[PDB]
């Protein structure tokens, strides 16, 4: 039978993305696609959604990271939080990435907001809390101690679900990986960035003035002679998206 997959873009393609990957699409299937499955996606920032009627022949969903805030009232959020309430009731896997994990956080009665410690642009690595995790499940045999994520937002899950289990933190946010249920997965950095993009937005959002010259040579700093974990993390979103355990 037929393997499908929904990819919610919560953000336009950049310039960047645009010319180097050919958008944001290809970066998600990219990143957790496997041969062979159908990945169908939905620029639900534009207002673009999956019929209501087709979203069972979907074996799971993908929310993307967004440069608009999880708590804001759009007219394209609140139906986003709609089908994401929907799907959430269907049992369907949905993997929220940034954005992703604060809408879900929202549907389930969570508080998002700017965060306390401020934003991150960085390489940063995130503490797993080992006594959350099954060895052999969607973590791996071995859970590590700690995983390396390309990080990039300002707000946070300011107050978690209680339907929720925080599967990881960090110094600074306390809430950097969670999960409700079997269905609901939920990650603060973003799994599908590379060094690229990242130091792309840096130079980016510092020649608009919104950050300083050495806030963005620290940012750069932080990646010049280290990576994310890429391998781990598409293992683990895809142990979890497709009940691969
Ligand atoms: N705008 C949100 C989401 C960021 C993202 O998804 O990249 C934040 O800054 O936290």
């Amino acid at each position: 039978e037929q393997k499908r997959y929904a990819l919610f873009l919560a953000t336009l393609d950049s310039e960047f993305v645009k010319k180097t990957y050919g958008g944001y699409h290809n970066v998600f299937v990219t990143t957790f696609g496997d041969e062979g499955e159908h990945w169908d996606s939905f620029r639900v920032v534009s207002g673009e959604f999956p019929d209501e009627k087709d979203l069972e022949k979907y074996d799971g969903f993908v929310i993307s990271g967004s440069s608009h805030d999880a708590f804001e009232n759009d007219d394209w959020i609140l139906k986003l939080c709609d089908i994401v309430k929907k799907i959430d009731e269907m049992k369907k896997k949905i993997l929220g990435i940034c954005f992703g994990h604060q809408i879900i956080a929202r549907v389930r009665g969570g508080t998002v907001g700017r965060a306390k410690k401020g934003p991150e642009l960085k390489l940063g690595d995130i503490t797993i809390v080992k006594d959350a995790i099954t060895p052999g499940s969607y973590f791996g045999n071995e859970i590590p101690d700690s995983i390396a994520i390309i990080k990039c937002h300002q707000d946070e899950v300011l107050v978690l679900p209680e339907t929720a289990k925080v599967l990881a933190y960090s110094k600074n946010y306390e809430v950097e990986m969670y999960s409700i249920e079997d269905h609901l997965f939920c990650i603060q950095g973003h799994p599908e960035y590379n060094k690229e993009i990242l130091f792309e937005i840096v130079d980016r959002v510092l020649a608009l003035g919104y950050v300083k010259q050495e806030f963005a040579d620290a940012a750069k700093a932080t990646m010049e002679n280290r990576g994310a974990d890429r391998k781990l993390w598409e293992t683990i979103c895809k142990n979890f998206l497709k009940g691969r355990v």
